């Protein structure tokens, strides 16, 4: 019993974190095999950030201008290249702690663990979701760039995020491990803003199923709804549209609890209209949207507390 | 910017988790140097759990009855002994991944990271607090016993909790690494319950300071209070009493924000009496009490390990 915001054990990622320095700029790097991946803005000064010409800044750099530090050991940079917004530094030593890994690009609504790092040293681990507006509500200070997001399903680490910047509303933007940004963001200090965010409906439904599994049913009602009528209500509360894909995805949780997806949608419609009236669901007074259907299945018991 | 429930990086603890099997019972063990620590109930059958005489159950076991597995390698048990509610299995190999460590017993209100494990394999990491009623609001299933709680102080892992059981309300009970339970619990299948819980006042105040540091200031007011008047109100709402030690502990956060501790206490009094009126603090409609003053300072400064 219990339901917590749970991160993957971070050890496999801790053994990959290094410090990358170019002149006066220092940030974090991810060392996998003989390559160190890091944000390309490590070659920029604060003045370059308004309209940087990365190709022009990079061509003036040699391998020996990049200082990579792994623990207390200096790695030797033997090559460099840029791939989108990421810099790939070829080093003379393969990481002996390199886990089994893949680079995966995630979709909005998907969750991941973040290992926040400073100066190549891990400081903390927390759970995050890719918001529908392609930002993440992380906890990062100056020096955290190059910190990564990942999932570890079945002992293989799937790296999905590298941290690049904080927007004016305090939310965060970054790229996949191929340097492609999530959202319409650029690694430029030009005026940028997070778009209006919405609630991840499929995740709130998954979390309502987690509460039924753990033994709570107070929020259920005798009603059902159509998918279209549910979406007309959801969008009035700034909730993302629920698609047939989301309904299909919620199938296993629906079978385990015996509550049809559109019946759970009717409960969600009622919760949005009435609020909680002093009650909580899994220790929360707000409807949680940062647990996916997959996260609920992973954490919750396979036996519903009927 | 941003404020998340953050755990310590778990790698140093991951390298210590092993699987311990005694007959049909399998649970987790902590392998430090040449000793594997685990809950002593690993030696009980379901019937034994009703009224166990652990010394009598243990005397009937030999070293080979304990199967310890580290990854895909079997560890050879060369000795065994009991210390309170923990079983210490002496093995023939010292853990090459043993970090610098200490066993520490924590007080209610203190937070720690839990590395939830099943079959000796880590599955997740989360942050939680020792409740004033000595239980923890964890997330554990059958097979999680022997999972540990810890904090990191520079390079040293301070182990503070080992998981033993789940109470009827779904909350959890366990021991320090010396086998002494937190709370009036026993490792027996008998009628036991979590007592009435209270809110950790010093932690709520720390989290209000974290919110101010992050730009959430709507709850601040021109008023102040005395410590005694605040405690009379806090008692009415099932909040733990605030002591002069708690006030001293909140000093740095008070200096950084310019909001005196008793000034923040007046803000907390108004929130208890009136609620939030449709507003949230750090994305929460409830007053959060699982962040200590130290956790707030650490997350708002980026302390590394
Ligand atoms: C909040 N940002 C800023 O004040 C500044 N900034 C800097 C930066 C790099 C570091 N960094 C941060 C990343 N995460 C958290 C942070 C917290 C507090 C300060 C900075 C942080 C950035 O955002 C950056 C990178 C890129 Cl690719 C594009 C633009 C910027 C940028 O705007 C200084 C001007
Ligand atoms: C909820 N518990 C139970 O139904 C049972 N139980 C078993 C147990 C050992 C495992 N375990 C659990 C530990 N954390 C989470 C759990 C989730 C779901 C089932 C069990 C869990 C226990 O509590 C145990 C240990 C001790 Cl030292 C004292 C008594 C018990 C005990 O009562 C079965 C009867
Ligand atoms: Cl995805």
């Amino acid at each position: 019993s219990g339901f917590r915001k749970m991160a993957f054990p971070s050890g496999k990622v801790e053994g990959c974190m290094v410090q990358v320095t170019c002149g006066t700029t220092t940030l974090n790097g991810l060392w996998l095999d003989d390559v160190v991946y890091c944000p390309r803005h490590v070659i920029c000064t604060s003045e370059d950030m308004l309209n940087p010409n990365y190709e022009d800044l990079l061509i003036r750099k040699s391998n020996h201008n990049f200082l990579v530090q792994a623990g207390n050991v200096q790695l030797r940079v033997i090559g460099h290249s840029m791939q989108n917004c990421v810099l790939k530094l070829k080093v003379d030593t393969a990481n002996p702690k390199t886990p089994k890994y893949k680079f995966v690009r995630i979709q909005p609504g998907q969750t991941f663990s973040v290992l926040a790092c400073y100066n190549g040293s891990p400081s903390g681990v927390y759970q995050c979701a890719m918001r529908p507006n392609f930002t993440i509500k992380g906890s990062f200070l100056n020096g955290s760039c190059g910190s990564v997001g990942f999932n570890i399903d079945y002992d293989c680490v799937s790296f999905c995020y590298m941290h690049h910047m904080e927007l004016p509303t305090g939310v965060h933007a970054g790229t996949d491990l191929e340097g492609n940004f999530y959202g319409p963001f650029v690694d430029r200090q030009t005026a940028q803003a997070a778009g209006t965010d919405t609630t991840i409906t499929v995740n709130v439904l998954a979390w309502l199923y987690a509460a039924v599994i753990n033994g709570d049913r107070w929020f259920l009602n005798r009603f059902t709804t159509t998918l279209n009528d549910f979406n007309l209500v959801a969008m009035k509360y700034n909730y993302e549209p629920l698609t047939q894909d989301h309904v299909d995805i919620l199938g296993p949780l629906s079978a385990q609890t015996g509550i049809a997806v559109l019946d759970m949608c009717a409960s969600l419609k009622e919760l949005l209209q009435n609020g909680m009236n002093g009650r909580t669901i899994l220790g929360s007074a707000l409807l949680e949207d940062e647990f996916t259907p997959f996260d609920v299945v992973r954490q919750c018991s396979g036996v519903t507390f009927q």
